[PDB]
């Protein structure tokens, strides 16, 4: 096919070895800041000692800064707490003598050039959490279940409430937290009170009662609330930060049951609801843009209750695309993909040249299935979960199998450049994989029981590969590290030599491999979501199309750190398919027409009794959240009031 020439020399001077000498136990790695190059490596020993290393070169060289922490012992439970973005804030938690009045931290605002020791008034139960708004604002939970806040980068701490189960930063330095009264968080479960502070503890407002748990995603604030004189509970939603609430359109659940936010974005959430009775699976619902009304997206979605693992995956390299696992009747697992944000799920098309396996009832006809958290947890030979990056358009890389179900065999690696519509076997056998330069470079390391001296790369998005021996002394591979955001040319291969064992890291700079900077000609026009190009609506997803400029497979050049994914939207005519049925409406049959329910049952009937004025009254149709369509069809009909229809059956008092 095609390759890069004289590459060996180009990677020769760019391969940078660093040996880590003393290392043991927990090894944490933290990137600090974007486009800084700062990496922290924290190690701990036990009968012990903590070693701390720093690199400004993206891992090409480190320097032992343990002398900055006074060679004291860092507790790994709390790891390295890194400030948001380029703040440079770094906080480590030291272990203190048993009798100490309070804990102790080592903090740096300088990207760990200098640290300062600070004795705390308390003992941290949790890692310290930075306010996303202001990186000098931190909150922590004490072992006494106190809520402590620092206005200056952990220098001074104030205890704002004395009983707290859970606490979170919202937007604008807001703090949400749950509290208890009588006794342990555990005991008062369901009886918890939900509070909010917007002043950092000057004043509070209790925005919920009978609270079980809460959580944030997108614009939504979710709270689980227990039913009066009952063992069950249900979701309530707030977009006003607790000021007003509304009951969700979801079913209630018992105590063995749970809710989970699978994904949330400014438009909506995917809510997973556990099935009653230890199924190991649930149903996924997608919400409307209020987070109030829930369409039912997927049945028998696999989510384990203990050590809860779900293969649910945002495919971040193309808009609207998500993959996940479902549990079949034959008790086997199948991967499904949605291109529309959960309006439709379907099996993943299999590679043209792939062959079906034993799991498949027909040798000619089967599909592609993806290994993800679940496979991993069951200890199938799976080095990495699925990878995609938003700056690498359409690209998805995953271990998988081709057949009627996820198979237990040793998986090859598969790739897609179109966002999951079509696939190809990228490499045979399990590999660790990473994306550099927004897809300009793909890198892979073989997964082996025995040591490896070799790395593999592709500049054509996985179509052909080349091989580079980065060391004479082969190592046992322990991981890849590369700058978050997939924009660098720099990749770190982590491992240890055969023993007297020690860790080493070989960091490779591809700057010479692609010497040429990409230019306008190197990009070609690509419509995302194309199915039938003769169709006027081809590629409309959620009301609109996007056309991209993508880097040619053939063209090899660096995209650049400043690279901008450029795309243009086309606004499609609204059709009924752009709407979801509103409360008390459903799509019977083939027709996409939303029609009125004859009567509301189950949680529909629950809501209908217990809902509120806005949602109970309806147009029968709402725009799918995030759906940008213009013109064409707007359903025309008058808002009705459904409260009468539910209460219609009940005898009412005077
Ligand atoms: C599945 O993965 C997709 C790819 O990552 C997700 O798409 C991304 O969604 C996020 C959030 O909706 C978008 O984030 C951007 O954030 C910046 C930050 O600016 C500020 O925005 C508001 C202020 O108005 C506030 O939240 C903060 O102050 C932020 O600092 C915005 O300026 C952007 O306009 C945009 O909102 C990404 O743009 C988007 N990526 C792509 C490639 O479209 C998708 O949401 C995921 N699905 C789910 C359900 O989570
Ligand atoms: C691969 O790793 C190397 C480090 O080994 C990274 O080197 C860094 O390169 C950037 C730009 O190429 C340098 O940035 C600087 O930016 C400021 C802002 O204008 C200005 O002083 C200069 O224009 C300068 O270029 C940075 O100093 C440099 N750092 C080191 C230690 O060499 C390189 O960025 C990595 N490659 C990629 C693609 O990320
Ligand atoms: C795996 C798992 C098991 C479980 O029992 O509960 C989970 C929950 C709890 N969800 C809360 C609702 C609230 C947080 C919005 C609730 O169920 O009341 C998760 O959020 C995520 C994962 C689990």
């Amino acid at each position: 096919c095609g390759r890069v020439r004289d590459f060996v020399a180009k990677l020769a001077n760019n391969t940078h070895q660093h040996v880590f000498d003393d290392l043991r136990g927990s090894v944490s790695l933290s990137w600090v800041g974007d486009s800084t190059g700062v990496i922290l490596v924290l190690t701990t020993f036990h009968v012990g000692q903590s070693k701390l290393y720093r690199s400004e070169d993206y891992g090409k060289n480190f320097k032992d800064i343990t002398d900055l922490i006074n060679n004291t012992f860092i507790r790994t439970e709390f790891g390295m707490a890194i400030g948001p973005e380029n703040s440079g804030k770094v906080v480590l938690t030291a272990e203190v003598s048993g009798g100490s009045r309070g804990g102790r931290i080592f903090r740096s605002s300088d990207f760990a050039k200098n640290f300062v020791q600070t004795d705390l008034p308390f003992h941290p139960l949790t890692q310290m959490m930075y306010s996303p708004q202001n990186s000098d604002y931190l909150l922590a939970l004490s072992t006494e279940n106190g809520l402590w806040v620092s206005k200056n980068f952990g220098g001074k701490w104030e205890e704002i409430h004395k009983a707290v189960c859970l606490a979170k930063w919202g937007s604008d330095n807001t703090i949400f937290f749950t509290t208890y009264a009588n006794g342990s968080c555990k005991a008062d479960l369901g009886a918890l009170e939900l509070w909010r502070t917007s002043d950092l503890g000057k004043s509070f407002k209790t925005i919920g009662v009978k609270i079980y748990s809460f959580g944030l995603g997108g614009r939504f604030l979710f709270a689980s609330v227990m039913a009066d004189k009952d063992t069950t509970r249900r979701i309530h939603v707030s977009t006003d930060q607790g000021d007003t609430w509304s009951m969700a359109q979801l079913p209630s659940v018992g105590q063995e049951q749970f809710y989970s936010i699978l994904a949330a974005n400014d438009d909506m959430v995917f809510m997973h609801v556990d099935e009653p009775g230890d199924t190991g699976f649930g149903t996924i619902f997608t919400s409307d843009d209020r987070g109030i009304v829930y369409s039912k997206s997927l049945d028998r979605h696999l989510y384990t209750t203990t050590g809860g693992e779900t293969d649910f995956t945002n495919v971040t390299s193309l808009r609207g695309v998500y993959i996940t696992s479902v549990l079949s009747e034959d008790n086997s697992i199948q991967t499904m993909i949605t291109f529309d944000q959960g309006g439709r799920w379907t099996h993943l098309r299999k590679p043209e040249n792939s062959e079906c396996d034993a799991t498949a009832k027909n040798k000619n006809e089967c599909s592609l299935h993806i290994h993800a958290s679940y496979s991993i947890s069951q200890k199938l030979n799976v080095p990495m979960a699925p990878l995609s990056e938003p700056n690498a358009v359409g690209i998805v890389i995953a271990h998988g199998s081709v057949g009627d179900a996820i198979s237990v065999m040793v998986p090859d690696v598969y790739i897609s450049d179109d966002g999951g519509y079509s696939w190809t076997k990228m490499l045979e056998g399990p590999h660790y994989y990473t994306i550099l330069d927004s897809g300009g470079i793909i890198v892979a390391i073989e997964h082996s029981s025995r040591p490896i001296n070799v790395i593999k790369f592709s500049t054509d998005e996985g179509q052909c590969w080349q091989t580079y021996t980065f060391t004479r002394d082969p190592i046992y591979f322990t991981g890849l590290a590369s700058e978050p955001g997939a924009r660098s040319m720099n990749i770190s291969i982590w491992g240890f030599t055969e023993s007297t064992s020690q860790w080493v890291s070989y960091t490779i700079d591809f700057k010479d491999i692609l010497e040429r900077n990409c230019e306008e000609k190197d990009y070609t026009i690509w419509l995302a979501h194309s199915t039938d190009p003769e169709d006027y609506e081809d590629g409309c997803i959620l009301g609109y199309k996007e056309q991209f400029l993508r880097l040619r497979k053939s063209s090899m050049c660096q995209n650049g750190r400043d690279y901008v994914v450029t795309k243009q939207p086309s606004i499609c005519l609204c059709s009924l398919e752009d709407f979801l049925c509103d409360f008390g409406y459903y799509r019977p049959e083939n027709d996409s027409k939303c029609v009125e329910q004859p009567e509301l049952k189950g949680h529909d009937l629950e809501f209908c009794l217990y809902g509120r004025e806005e949602h109970l009254t309806t147009n029968g149709y709402r725009k799918i959240p995030g759906d940008k369509c213009q013109g064409g069809v707007n359903p025309v009909r008058e808002v009705k009031d459904l409260k009468k229809k539910c209460t219609s059956n009940f005898l009412s008092p005077e």
